[PDB]
DNA sequence: CGGGTTTTTGTTAAGGGCTGTATCACTGTGTAAGACAGGCCAGATC
């Protein structure tokens, strides 16, 4: 519940929001900077260490039989269990987006030197068109696993898209993706209580369940407090999948989840309304197949943040969020704040 | 197609005055960050 000052080194500029924290052992590893990767660090990926509340970015190599990816700016990040993590996609940084899916890992350690594999991944079956701002968990059914993919916004379709709206975003549709990281295949599920597209939600994941919260409607211009319990399942045959409405929502898009214990997330950030960024926090509970949504203390925060209009961040993995302000620019460009909670 | 006759059109010289054009020496627009080789201390080491 602390709120903490950081200094940051010299490439301050290689933080931009929609990147992405990544953490392998208790090491926080930066990833999505901004504009294509330079000759400082050919591939892009940086090591997350903060100590004495200072910043300090440190590059990293990547094995010979990897696959160097591009820049993403709005990835799918999931966690995994060696252990190893899951990106899907993403803008790259010629506003293009990918549709492609990759598998980070760690290949050696020695010295407090990592090195990756990254290792691309063909998707057959029902692959969805590329997406950003969604979200994707992996479920455990009878000592199997399963990726769960949901949300999304996307561009026009090609035959729709005109030079004159190139940029008009839409609504992917409410379709729910089961994706095999075994064969590298997709199942398309269609779900009669999914109606309407969201985007930026936050998905809170369990042994074979997910659950969705808040996020934004393109439609509707709505950001509804809804609360969906998709409880996969994998039996020897076809999987199942099965939604329910649950009360008790939340009213937040674009917010940032962390674990300070099992069994119990803290939600922080995001916005309630257009210009009424949201200021309290919000404490969940993960029973056997309840859920319990509540309030918590609300954190001291300083005069930066009151009066703010934009923010952005993501998880670290120890309790710890990583948070940052825009700044002035004639100066600093950004700010960023440490918080705590455990 | 010619004289007789007529009305238009130049033509010289020198000077005056208004108009147009070449000439002079110059300018403002080509203006922030990144790649790289060399030196150097902190530190794991056999």
């Amino acid at each position: 519940m602390s709120l903490q000052m950081v200094t940051v080194g010299h490439n301050i500029a290689l933080i931009q929001p929609g990147f992405s924290l990544m953490n392998f052992d208790g090491q926080v590893f930066f990833f999505g900077q901004k504009g294509w990767p330079k000759r400082s660090c050919p591939t892009g990926v940086f090591h997350f260490d903060i100590k004495q509340n200072h910043l300090k970015l440190k590059p990293a190599i990547f094995s010979k039989d990897s696959c160097y990816l591009p820049p993403l700016r709005y990835p799918a990040t999931c966690s995994y269990k060696k252990h190893q993590y899951i990106i899907h996609g993403g803008k790259t940084p010629n506003n293009e987006l990918s549709d492609k899916i990759y598998i980070m890992s760690v290949a050696c350690k020695n010295n407090k030197k990592v090195t990756f594999r990254c290792t691309e991944k063909d998707l057959v079956g029902d692959v969805p068109e590329p997406r950003y701002g969604h979200s994707i968990d992996v479920v455990y059914s009878r000592g199997k696993s399963m990726g769960v993919l949901f949300g999304g916004r996307s561009y026009m379709p090609s035959t729709q898209r005109t030079t004159e709206k190139w940029n008009s975003v839409a609504d992917c549709l409410p379709h729910v993706f089961l994706i095999d990281f075994e064969f590298g295949c997709a199942t398309s599920y269609i779900l009669p209580e999914l109606q309407d597209g969201l985007s930026f939600h936050v998905s809170i994941a369990r042994n074979d369940t997910v659950y969705i919260l808040g996020g934004h409607s393109l439609a509707s211009n709505i950001r509804p407090a809804n609360l969906y319990r998709i409880r996969v399942d994998l039996p020897l045959g076809t999987p199942a999948v099965n939604c329910t409405v649950l009360p008790g929502g939340i009213s937040v898009s674009s917010a940032i989840l962390t674990q300070t214990n099992n069994d119990e997330f803290v939600i922080v950030g995001g916005y309630q309304l257009e210009n009424q960024k949201r200021m309290v926090c919000s404490l969940v509970s993960l029973g056997d197949n309840t859920i319990e949504i509540s309030e918590m203390e609300t954190p001291d925060w300083t005069s930066d943040i009151k009066h703010s209009k934009i923010w952005f961040g993501s998880n670290m993995g120890n309790g710890t969020i990583f948070l940052g302000i825009p700044g002035d620019n004639k100066s600093e460009a950004f700010y960023f704040y440490t918080l705590r909670c455990s």
